[PDB]
């Protein structure tokens, strides 16, 4: 319980296979495969798939934060994921919200390729929002929380960006119906 | 360890965003998302999507019923899966089984895009039944065991549609070969 | 916290649904569900067909053994992956790596549909790992390394089956760019 199951952060320290900080940047990993699926399988618009190349990009930033250990004084400045991140996220938001009907339900997932493959990243990038916050409670000091704020954002851009591209537009959750 | 990295409940009550309560209702999400993605780019029969949208419209009444607590004399009556859900399905089951040959063994999962897809999703929900299992551990009085039930036969469902689906027929496994 | 929410190993004993050795089978199930996803939906070259064919087959060895318990002096010899399955997988990696360009950074998940989803079968390959370490961790006598060997090594081959597949080349990361 030996050096069979361990891995190397950046740093170099050697940490468990089921370590919280590993988790939380595999599980970005597995968002970032789920939108490179959406691009390749769902046919976008080309100003949707520069955003989302952007945000692929943006993925291997908060991979990065937290593999990397926050240190007192490093010897060169480690690559972080700032708030200027979450702003644009937040603009995205906003400009693709505009058009949007309000909409007062859940809204079954699904509709075209890249509606539905949007949805699939949006859940799992949700789930790499929790893995980051328990690598931030398994290390208050030591992870940043701004990556798991950055994955919050995201899921919301990726609601958005879903309905955006439903042809169906929204199909209403229908309680106990 | 502070209100960031923390949620509501229906009834409002804060939780960790690793709570199991959500872990649960979230992965049904997931799940959700998988079922779109295999009606999305599967391509199914009039009379599966009518089967896979009632089930879509299941998994929000599940994630209703694991997100609200189970109290003594609620102000309203929540929303919870019943046993006619189950029944339901079971019903689905026995009808879509009733085609196909007996198998004996392990088939290996892929196909056309709709069967790979509804392994998929098969193994979501057997993911997201997990966890709410592990839902109802943490709080055995205040956490239905019916969602769990229900993804149970759901994954059954899955499988038998999966084969119906399928135009490679079963795939057997060669066990070591 | 009965028998409701247990179920069963290979050789009957009784497990919990949240049981490791089980996650670590039923992730092993959702990366061969993944696989089926990359073969159904990318229409790969009738070689990286028969390999991804063998690795589903050998995915069910793998759950074979991880549902078995290891015991002394069994009443007849378990289905337990060997070295050989490995060397197998290296061998497949030598291969198919040979003509790919050196890599020197992290490259955007996407591409064809079959590049892409190799990507989010890696991806779930590596969760399938975490797993089956998780397992040997909880069983350190029980449960045998290989499965989380051949899962490490599988991540490998599907990473550089990856490349191999996608038109779009190697799409690098650009460090906070
Ligand atoms: C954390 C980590 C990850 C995480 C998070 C990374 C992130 N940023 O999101 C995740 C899980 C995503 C990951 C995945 C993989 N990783 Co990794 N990872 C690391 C690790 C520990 C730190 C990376 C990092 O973020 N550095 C911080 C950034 C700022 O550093 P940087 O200035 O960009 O410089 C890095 C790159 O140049 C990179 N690099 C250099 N040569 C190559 C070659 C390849 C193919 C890749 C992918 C990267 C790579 O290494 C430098 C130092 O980290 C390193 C080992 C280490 N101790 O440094 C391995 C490492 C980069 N990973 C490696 C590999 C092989 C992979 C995978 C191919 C594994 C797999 N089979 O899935 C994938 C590739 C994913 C992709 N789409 O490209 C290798 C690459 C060397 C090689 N064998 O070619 C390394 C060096 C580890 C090792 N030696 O075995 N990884
Ligand atoms: C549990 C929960 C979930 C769970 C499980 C839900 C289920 N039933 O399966 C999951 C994880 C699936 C989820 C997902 C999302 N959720 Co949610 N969720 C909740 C929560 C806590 C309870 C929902 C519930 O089941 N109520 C029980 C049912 C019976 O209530 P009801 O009579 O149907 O009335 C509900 C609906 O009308 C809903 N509603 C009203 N307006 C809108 C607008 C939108 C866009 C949505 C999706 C729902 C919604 O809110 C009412 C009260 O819950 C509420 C907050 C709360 N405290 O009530 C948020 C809430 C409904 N969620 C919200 C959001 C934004 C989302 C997501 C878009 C998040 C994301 N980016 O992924 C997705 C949408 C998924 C989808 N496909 O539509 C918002 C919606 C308001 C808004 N900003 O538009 C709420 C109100 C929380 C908040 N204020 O920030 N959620
Ligand atoms: C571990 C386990 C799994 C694991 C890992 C399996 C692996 N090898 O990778 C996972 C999670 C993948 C799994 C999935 C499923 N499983 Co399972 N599984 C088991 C279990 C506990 C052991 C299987 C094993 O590996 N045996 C070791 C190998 C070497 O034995 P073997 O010589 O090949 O003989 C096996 C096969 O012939 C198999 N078998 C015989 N008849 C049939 C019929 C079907 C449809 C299947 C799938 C298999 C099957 O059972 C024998 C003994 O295990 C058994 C119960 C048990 N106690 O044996 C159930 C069992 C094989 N599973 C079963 C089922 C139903 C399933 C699923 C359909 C569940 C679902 N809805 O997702 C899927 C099918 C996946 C697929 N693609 O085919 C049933 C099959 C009987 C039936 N009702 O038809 C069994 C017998 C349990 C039960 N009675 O309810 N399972
Ligand atoms: C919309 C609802 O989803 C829940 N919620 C908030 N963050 C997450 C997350 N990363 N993953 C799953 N569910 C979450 C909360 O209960 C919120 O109110
Ligand atoms: C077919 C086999 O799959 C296992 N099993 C039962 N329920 C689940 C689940 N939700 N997820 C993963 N595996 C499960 C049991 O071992 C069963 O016998
Ligand atoms: C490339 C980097 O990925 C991490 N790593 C190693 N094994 C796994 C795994 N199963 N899952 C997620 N990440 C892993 C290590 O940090 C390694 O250095």
């Amino acid at each position: 319980r030996g050096d069979d199951g361990t891995t190397g952060l950046s740093d170099m320290s050697r940490v468990a296979k089921t370590d919280a900080r590993l988790v939380a940047y595999a599980d970005c990993d597995e968002a970032n495969a789920a939108i490179g699926a959406a691009l390749a399988l769902g046919h976008p618009d080309t100003q949707i798939t520069d955003v989302l190349r952007q945000i692929q990009n943006d993925l291997f930033d908060a991979g990065a934060d937290l593999s990397t250990p926050i240190v007192e004084n490093p010897k060169h400045p480690p690559l972080r994921i700032a708030q200027s991140y979450i702003d644009r996220l937040e603009g995205w938001c906003d400009a693709y919200n505009a058009g949007l009907p309000a909409l007062k339900s859940f809204v079954l997932p699904g509709g075209s390729p890249l509606s539905a493959l949007l949805h699939v990243a949006r859940t799992v990038v949700r789930r790499a929002e929790r893995s980051a916050w328990a690598a931030v409670d398994a290390h208050p000091e030591g992870v940043s929380v701004l990556p798991a704020k950055y994955l919050n954002r995201l899921s919301d851009l990726l609601f958005i960006l879903s309905r955006v591209a439903n042809p169906d537009g929204d199909v209403l959750w229908r309680p106990g119906g």
